[PDB]
């Protein structure tokens, strides 16, 4: 074996979990954006791996310094714009960069309120689904922006079943038309190259679509015949209501809530006491894209 | 070569940990959930299972789990405090070999979903903005004592915080500061003693409100904190002033310092614009205050 | 709170009916034919709303039945005047159906005129002449008065002078010049109440009110009469009707105007001395006034 | 006997400018945005000297109303027709002390941006009337500024899951009971926000439209049985009130068209609900206004 028999399929490096708070003051009123940033590069050469020559390597320490400098100089209007600014900086500054990817997630600080009055400078951590984004670009290619929400845990106590599935000698699952639907969601969507809109406004709108499609209307809900169908309802709601979304990926990790058999304990459990099964757990995942966007890619 | 005769049993305790279940209640089409994690521990009047390999008096931890689930079905859960009381009372009445029972309960923070201000009949979202818990305990022929609390409560203010005039010595490099970020993860636990005649949910919400308001100060100007320790005291004194049911209050503040990154070498000036949190190592302070009247009554 | 129920909600109004019931009533006196072609709308409010609130139709009179009743009454009673026919329809509903809380009948005439050859009326031939559509309206609530209104709409009148608009309120957004000699062109909606009085010749009084509107609009035929605004012309019409027609208790007049602009033709190398005028159809001005006799208003 | 001003009461005086049509164009670089509207603004003045005395001193010309609408569109832009109607009413109330009352009605021209291969066109539009959006704002001196929004000329049809049975029977009722007809309705829907203006007008208008379509239709896989036009109106209103707390009062008018299964027996074939002929006149109407008890009590 020698270097000549071996092909480099991929080389990538970067700085992970760069944590900082960007503070902005309008007189007495304070605004915060706390983020965690990961920035990864692929270089046009691999001399650092193949030859022990570091000449082209931008230290990961420099990646961190650049992220902090851009936050200071530019501020953070949206994590998407900040991710774009970082990718653009790397592409326009370093000719040895073949590819840049920036991942950002928001720390979910909310302003405190007292009797409906917003506090000028006090905040509470409220994780109701983590906001993230991702920007990436190859040399001479498009800068593509994705946004998402993860660690989003939703549960409805009825309007859920799973019936009429494939049966075989190892299938013991009963048909059910009235279970708890409990899901941890990862949702990620692509804007492609479109960046003419309010990133915060569209992110909020997509989140609203996910919750409403999951839940159905507040007065009656909507029957889910499978986790898979609920994923589809979420994706089709987003695509129907948010033209900026070109491609949407949803992953639902479910937890079954078992109605505990209490016969042997001398009472009847009419869907009163339910025990969650956290492992093993089921998952389903789907990615839908607009035909017109995918054809335009070719 | 040591025998039972050379050795003293100082403590023996056992139990069931992380009993997880959802209690579902339906009022027509409107669904209500209480999902909890329960730990119930017992001390028995004897230690034959340890000393002699004799299990005659041991209540299986499996039976502890069965009892918790049966009581949830039969009684429901009006509040986790009432459920913890019901579990402790059940063990003390039912089993004469129980010397002591302690029940710890924490709520899974499900919130009802709203669409355009309309509450959803049966859909919920997980929102961990401080975990509600309680603890009930009782020794044979002693009082059943109930505590409630909130933990993993993370609060931050961006100003009205300093730490000055502290003790200096040859290993003290900390500068005096009058304008830092105050970021704290709070554990708060309070005792009601034996009083259980009031709305547990209403009082818990009121104590939480006092913690947030005392931490923050008024929304138009805030309030200067001269230390983490003083902020803990302000929280405790606010709760005791506004919530007569609270006899004893413990607060633990785990802080994170946010450093203003020196950017001189990167050719720019950072005027408290970019701050980097230090998560480890981290400072902690803890205080427990009690009402003199309640502590004297204990004697 | 997840949905509203009937308990959180007030029914402010529930009304239904049949609209644009079109028919011709033909009457023959030997060879001589008489026509009355009408368009009828009849609306009911019922004493309950179970059809809306509960999906229960037990008390609902089908709108198809409303149509049948209007056609049957036209056959049985004839149409002496649209007002008497509207009265007959309201009375039928109130006396027949205990579930009717309120009835309103609106009728308009199709404006057929008999053809004339050298002043001789044709026995059976007619021409459509829409020079102001005649209508009426009768309504009654259970245990209340049956009230009759008559009117004329789509009446378009124009005079070429004796019209101005001067001395109006001026402000930074007011560019309108003062004018003392413009075209006054108005499309009129006129509606008047007789209240409960129905002892007179409906056709005769309707014709008299129409005559008053035309004469008050126009002024005397040898000189006319100066109008200082659309609003003043509306008042002159209303005060003429009230002066000459005692049966009219309350009168509503709506004037939708069209301004005729004297085209500036300077750039086209000629002078337009109020010779060529271009109507502005949108946007358009409107004014509306309702006057009532103090005696009638006090009495109710 | 000639009547004088002393015998007569002025019950109502109102005037205004109707059908003010314009397009507001906004450019963000190459990308063009349009809002084309039709505005009517009406005033009641604190005096009626223009009618009673031929004195125009207090009259704001309708031409000035038009100028103000155009000036406000230029200065403010149009984020929503509701905000524009608010801006017009506020301008009149705060500018003219002789104004007792202002009402502004606005409807949108339904321009939609063109798309090619999923790509929105920077500056090209097509007219797509799928229900006309309108709003109405009004205010009396020292009274609340009240905003209403609506959709009209909205024509919806389902081909089954509709009947009308169990209705009141009488000697003039020939309508057969039916459990499987076409339900075809032209809807006028208007709702009041009262004084609440803390929400996104465009977002809530779209949400109310969605409620109307979904309540009319039922779920797309099975639909929902309608036992009357009246019950369908109620389902629409109760869906909107359940889902849209901002709606205080909702009025729905359903004008229906019956589709008759043509009897083709004499033409030698059987028509099994294959060929249906719409009856456009006469036509049935039903109308309901529901209000929240809390809002109506707060008014008194
Ligand atoms: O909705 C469901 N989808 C599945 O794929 C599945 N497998 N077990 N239960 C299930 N429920
Ligand atoms: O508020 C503070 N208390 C302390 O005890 C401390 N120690 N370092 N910084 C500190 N700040
Ligand atoms: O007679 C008129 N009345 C009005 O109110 C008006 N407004 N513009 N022109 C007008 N002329
Ligand atoms: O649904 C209906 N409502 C009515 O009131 C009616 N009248 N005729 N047909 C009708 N259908
Ligand atoms: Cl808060
Ligand atoms: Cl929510
Ligand atoms: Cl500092
Ligand atoms: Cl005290
Ligand atoms: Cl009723
Ligand atoms: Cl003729
Ligand atoms: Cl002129
Ligand atoms: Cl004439
Ligand atoms: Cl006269
Ligand atoms: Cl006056
Ligand atoms: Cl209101
Ligand atoms: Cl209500």
């Amino acid at each position: 074996v020698t270097i000549k028999d071996i092909e480099v399929l991929n080389c990538e490096y970067g700085k992970n979990t760069i944590k900082f708070l960007r503070l902005h003051r309008e007189g007495k009123k304070h605004f915060v954006k706390e983020v965690e940033v990961c920035t990864h590069l692929r270089l046009t050469s691999a001399h650092e791996y193949l030859d022990g020559n570091n000449s082209f390597v931008i230290p990961t320490d420099t990646i961190k310094n650049i992220v902090l400098v851009l936050a200071k100089k530019n501020g953070i209007s949206s994590i998407e714009q900040f991710a774009i600014d970082i990718c653009k900086h790397f592409m326009t500054t370093f000719c040895q960069v073949a590819y840049v990817k920036t991942y950002i997630q928001e720390v979910p600080w909310q302003r405190q309120y007292q009797n409906g009055v917003p506090h000028i400078h006090s905040f509470i951590l409220v994780p109701d689904g983590i906001r993230f984004c991702e920007a990436e670009q190859c040399r001479n290619g498009p800068l593509v922006v994705c946004a998402g929400i993860k660690d989003l845990k939703l549960m409805k106590t009825t309007q859920s079943g799973f019936e009429g599935f494939y049966r075989n000698e190892h299938t013991t699952l009963p048909e059910r038309n009235d279970r708890i639907l409990c899901g941890e969601f990862f949702c990620k969507w692509s804007y492609g190259e479109c960046r003419d809109f309010d990133f915060d406004c569209i992110w909020s709108k997509v989140r609203e679509c996910i919750l409403e499609a999951f839940s159905g209307p507040p007065d009656c809900g909507e029957y889910s015949p499978s986790y898979q169908r609920t994923v589809n309802c979420i994706q089709m709601c987003v695509l129907s209501r948010v033209p900026q979304v070109q491609v949407i990926e949803v992953i639902l990790n479910n937890n079954f809530y078992n109605v505990v058999d209490m016969k042997a304990l001398g009472c009847t459990n009419d869907k009163e006491v339910l025990v969650p099964v956290e492992t093993p757990y089921g998952s389903c995942a789907c990615t839908l894209g607009r035909k017109k966007y995918l054809e335009a890619q070719s």
